[PDB]
């Protein structure tokens, strides 16, 4: 009857439903890029493969994408159990990085508090960085930094303070540590002039169209003009690639609504965000963006350091278990793993842990309160909209095993997902890209029908409907005698305006 | 967002869109049994004709019934405009009445020694001796019991008991010919279904009434009796338990479950229980019937001053509006249409008030409460019906068109109280008439023959509803509507479509 | 947990609290003006005496006011049980009335549908009205009426239609009936030019100041300028007389907020209102005005035909019982009886019936939902405001027998009443006018302390506090061992900012 | 109005007014026991000092306690700025630990044959033989039981049982010197209060600790034991039941009622129950403690990465904020302050996050829920406290000033969660220290002598609170505050006053 009361009723012994609704995005790298590991990644719950273009070459990422597809297509030959896997390109963007440490002896020079460290832009030191001279790739740094400005290195773990300036920078180490090679540099409060879409970004995005990626995670989006530039580079033939704008700076937060209108989805990139803005404020930015994306019906991803300790450990910290649960409770459509699957020692346990936590968090959601709050914040005239709210309400009413949705664009399924049913949304599609991109929206279980299209539209409709029925049975979503809502089109669909309540045969 | 902010924004200059959804039940008597007047009352908004069997002969009511059907079928030429009219039987029940005065009245004043005797010699009654028809009245009540006569207006308290009753008048007044008696705080052993009740109930079965208003229902046992009396030939006649004594209120939950509907019979209830409490019982019963999805009627003295005057009082206008706001499926007129001088105006007044009160309901708050309190079931029709009402709100629908043979699908929609009218297409004439018990259901009777192709017969009946809604001003071409059908000859299918 | 659920829990066998919170205003007339009947009127529940100045003379109303005070002061000599009684002046206002029927033979000429009735303004027929010629006192009627306009007579029971005009009016009777003498005439939809404050009104209001009336019920207020004129005539020496603006025309509804800001309170005068505007719309106007008066903290009276059948019958109709209950449920501070106590055969039963119904309706109110809705619609900086909301919340928390309030203006008590506690508000005052006017606000039980003011402010405070304790005990509001909230002043009160929770000794 | 609209409006550029209300509990160890560092941790926001008695000697902890009190009383010169610091004893409890390796580690890999023996010859441990300290481990678990070692990181399943345990390694790893063992899905007969527990609990009584964190509380029986062990001399020491196994969660309601508070001890709980479920248990327990008005602590690994790094991870920042949003009275740091390289920064980080999360709470929604769920009682102090919190919201108060000797009045205010700080004026030094268990209570210790006139002594202590609030930036002269006092030497009086 109230949020506190429902929160008092939570029971660790009540088991969740079989379906896990939140998507899991795994950054692929050396720990996960083999075909055989990728097969186990999919079996453990991976829905999207993220490729970070801050590193690597096109030849290298081309191979990974080929291995990702090879592992994905091995589970074909059973369309009932086949799980679509999407491919995401994450851009480098206007990123600032140090150079390579001097390779003589060991790596990781030690930076000590109070020590002086000169920062240079002279490429003679580009591969000879040490505890005296440090090179970085931002060629205009000595025009957006002043005496007293603080420079952050390696995920903000190292802080520096500019003590002298020049057309170099003499700093003093404030927070000390071990300095590795090519580490990320953040300049909070400074107006970094780097472009939104660099020359490399153009190249990386065009390679994304040739590789038929399903979505782009665009880094450091500060405003809608940045999103439009990504959109233009993708141009036509990239027109269906979803753009997920990553919010990781203060301007991106302040201009979020502008960015959200231009974008197909949002990523809370808390790594960069928590250095650019004070780390105590990230939770406010996350919940605001997830809430705003929820009311707009647009996918939102929670990212960056969700299970960070599982790079080295087989079990997460209690904060990391809490973070994944709270992100699902916040309403995130997808959760992300970055170094935990790309480079760490326990990538499959990390994927498995996210699957377990998210399923338990989905059970803990007070569904009607969300549904009522989502209904209030939206009286439109779209029959497919009304059909979607009606299908969700009918699903609570009869405790539906699933809402089966027939769509080739995904829009019909996406509209159901906005209203957050408990029952899984089995989205039957013949479009493979739609099956892949459907993982961006919580609760959609994309199934790719490969049967040839029947002569009678009515016979083709129950074919795809029946296929959803065998899909749901085999995966444990429902059994015979249960009831499911089926959403189909008007006539040879258009408006998705035909809802039925069907017992499972 | 809150109820207070909703009242604060009620606007008298906002004209009510959305034609009237609450059914109007009109008691027929001498001032309205004319075919001509009955035709005008249908035009004014009558949906159900009530025949009070506390008075009159079987021959008299059967001729009223014949006139009702004559006036109703005079409009049958146009199925688009035809408004079905139901017929209701209101029983006598365990009524205690008084004797005939030596037609004129006598005057009893306070302190007077009024005596009550069951010896039927006195049946044909002075300010000294009063004959009652309840021969076991004694020992049912005792010292200073407070018996009431003539609508509670005349009060009396007992002084001495016997085999006969010696009483002292508490509240005086005039008349005393066949006037009713109430014994509050007493257990009248008189049974719910008397011989006149069984014979009258059998008369309704043969007269093909659509529903029965069973007076003085005290317990579920009394509903089951009425049902088995109506028998196999009267299975489909709906039984509305009238609640008009304290026992009926105390056992309401069991009476509701056994019944098809409830009437708040405020006339007797306001005597059997303190008058300052009728409002509590009325809102309690209407609320529970709303939660149960069963029809509830508010009745008795809603526009009482219009028996003699062409406009109602301010209290009467409030009472009709608040009954609708309470959640009543039907409002009722008894003497205002049976014996009054302005029966047409009373029907028109209830039409005007009910439509203003319907437009003042916070519909989406009421729907959400009924959605939130809806039990979880596996009936696809219930699931379809909740979804259809949710859909109708999100797309601000012009109507919900429901195809049904028994009415159950339309009733399930009406339980969740959509703002949009429910056009119920049926081939069953009784279903069309019975649909008037549920708020929002606008029944239309299809007389076109059953096409062999199932999908063609659906498309015929849906097209019929489209024509009805366009003709009645419910919606226009291009407006969005919801259509509820089956696909397996379960009403499990909802389509959100523009109007052709 | 919801309004429907609470409404399903209503129990006719749960008895209400002893205190009845809604005020009862009784119009005094021949049926009620004797001292002895007035004594029984007070004992039956009368809190305000309304004197209608549409009729009578000053000499006549002076006697009634004297008898009202005589009956009121007989219960003095016990300040514990003494009940203050307020006196209200109801103005004639811009009222239109027919003349006197020809006295030859019997009264009540019969007007028949289709008959012609000439309306004249020639005073030769002023006392010779019949079924052929009818006189009325609006001298400019034939400039605000046109052919086809409808004229209403005797509470709208008779309707006429102007068929010919002139510097007379030839009409045809539409709704027929018996025509009595000096009956009220309404002209809906016409711009009646009669002044808001006539010469008679000025006289009647000045007589009200000399008679020390507590409030004015101003008829036919259409706008704030009308209220200001009443305020000016009362002027100084009338400054503390509360003005209750009666809303009984369409303009008064349309300009209600303007009127409410200028007025000290509002009366829904449904008699005239239900003729001026369609009778099916009165309930909308009533609930809107009562709601708006509730959120503004200003008294609202429901009036006119609440128990109309009890003019002639000893028991009301079911609609009349419903009307009184629903008016209390709507939130009306006071309910009114007009002809039921002024001229009818059962004035004491009518007063008693209103007391019984209102007490049962007060029990049926879902108090927390009102309190929360009243809290949301109002964060001010007034400590006496905060103290009042805190006292009400504390009263629900401990099921207080009463909230004792020490005030000489009543404002402190009025602020408690706005938030609608269940517990009665025992307002201890030494001001007699405050004790009388306190009946305008639901839940305030004014008690007039006549003890001489003590030397020590602290000793005077518990004196008045203890007096409230003996008041509450004797009237059945609480007993020893119960708990009551007491509201007192800061220091020798100012801000009413001292709340206590006290066990009853 | 809704929660979604509230999140949608959260603004990172709105700076938090209203100083931090959630208490910070810091475990003291080698990296923080210095008087100098302890002085800086008080300045950084430490409110309670936790001494883990799973390690260390009585002499060691007593010197830590002495240093805590040395650093705390260094600020005693100014009673306006003095921040009382409490001392907490965390017991060992029924801990199963392992033997010392022949300090260095050994490497166990999957499939390996690790044997467990209770013969204490092996106590001083190879990749072949592992000695446990729980001599009755056998028959408490059986085939393939899944025993866990070293924070759950190393997993093992049994193969053969005996009087000794033969196991196959499931999850490998390094080390093995005095590392903890957990047996999920098992009923360790080991008792809640061991001999070391009773002796350590008696040491706290003599060391004048303010509270006890009782490890591995499984049932109300275990709380009552701790209380009677603490005895008459330890009546006022508050007992916080740590919930860290499945039985403690299943019997939470009975443990809560017997306890003065609850700690969510997530370290062990995340091993004893599946890790994906700790969030459910944490929000369940915090919610029930909030409803009961009893302190609840969130603990264990909140900023774990700051043992080695000067900034926390994004998951750690979320965890602290969501704990505050859950409704935790206190947040806790264990190894981050006991043995880490950045103990001051960890305390500072929890201060920053908690104050941001406090400013993000929909306070009036949370208060209304606690008001709505508040039981109806006749205690004037409860009634005063709800009224004072309602008053503080309506007038946007700068503080609620509560005079109290035992703390009960301030706790009753804190139960209803006002936004305004609660300044609790007390002459009882233990009450001031114990006040840190409840969110919002800012304790100030009065050392001025008791004036003979009662009203003068009140006016002294209220004036002291006014000076504290002005000095700490809580409010300024002219701001509105609420003061709660008694009049009969019951805190039954509320005055809404400007600040002098
Ligand atoms: O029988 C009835 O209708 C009544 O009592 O009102
Ligand atoms: O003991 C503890 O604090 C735990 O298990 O987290
Ligand atoms: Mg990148
Ligand atoms: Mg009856
Ligand atoms: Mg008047
Ligand atoms: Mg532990």
């Amino acid at each position: 009857d109230t949020f506190l009361e429902h929160m008092c009723r939570l029971d660790i012994d009540e088991p969740p439903i079989t379906a896990r609704n939140t998507g899991i995005i795994c950054t692929i790298g050396p720990a996960s890029r083999s075909v055989e590991t990728l097969k186990e990644m999919i079996k453990s719950g991976m829905n999207v493969a993220r490729l970070n273009f801050s590193h690597g070459t096109h030849e290298y990422h081309a191979e990974t994408i080929k291995n990702v597809r090879t592992a994905t297509e091995s589970f074909a030959s059973d369309p009932i159990l086949y799980r679509p896997v999407a491919v995401a390109l994450d851009t480098k963007g206007p990123e600032i990085r140090t150079g390579l440490i001097k390779g003589s002896g060991t790596a990781e020079v030690e930076l000590k508090k109070g020590a002086t460290l000169k920062i240079t832009l002279d490429n003679a030191y580009m591969e000879k960085c040490d505890e005296n001279i440090l090179w970085l790739d931002y060629k205009n740094i000595c025009k957006v930094v002043e005496v007293g400005s603080k420079i952050y290195v390696d995920d903000g773990l190292i802080s520096l303070q500019v003590k002298q300036k020049g057309a170099f920078l003499v700093t003093e180490v404030e927070n000390g540590g071990s300095l590795g090679s090519k580490k990320g540099v953040n300049l909070p409060g400074a107006a970094v002039d780097l472009p939104a879409v660099s020359e490399k970004d153009i190249q990386d995005l065009k390679f994304g169209v040739e590789q038929d990626v399903d979505m782009v995670f665009a880094s450091f989006i500060r405003k809608a003009s940045d999103v439009h530039e990504v959109r233009k580079v993708l141009g036509e033939k990239g027109k269906n690639i979803k753009i997920i704008s990553k919010i990781e700076n203060h301007e991106g937060v302040r201009r979020f609504d502008e960015i959200l209108e231009a974008s197909d989805g949002i990523m809370v990139a808390r790594g960069d965000l928590g250095i650019e803005i004070p780390a105590e404020k990230v939770f406010l930015a996350q919940k605001m963006m997830i809430g705003r994306c929820n009311r707009a019906g647009k996918p939102v991803i929670c990212a960056t350091q969700m299970l960070e300790s599982m790079i080295k450990k087989p079990r997460p910290t209690r904060a990391e278990g809490s973070d994944v649960a709270n992100a699902v409770l916040d309403g995130a459509d997808c959760i992300m793993l970055s170094g935990e699957t790309a480079k760490g020692d326990y990538p499959l346990e990390a994927v498995r842990m996210q699957h377990l936590i998210a399923r338990e968090a989905e059970a803990a959601i007070y569904h009607l309160q969300l549904f009522e709050e989502l209904r209030r914040l939206a009286i439109t005239s779209d029959p497919t909209e009304a059909t979607a709210v009606g299908a969700v309400e009918a699903s609570f009413k009869c405790c539906s095993g699933a809402i089966i949705v027939l769509t080739e664009s995904g829009r019909s399924a996406h509209q159901v997902a906005r209203y957050r049913p408990r029952a899984p949304i089995i989205a039957v599609t013949r479009n493979p890209q739609t099956a892949r991109q459907a993982h961006l929206y919580r609760g959609i279980f994309p199934v790719l029908c490969k049967d040839p299209v029947q002569e009678a539209w009515a016979e083709d409709v129950d074919l795809r409907v029946n296929f959803a029925m065998n899909v749901g049975k085999a995966r444990g979503f429902f059994k015979k005698g249960d009831v499911v809502i089926v959403l189909t089109g008007w006539r040879p669909s258009g408006f998705t305006n035909t809802m039925r309540v069907v017992p499972v045969p």
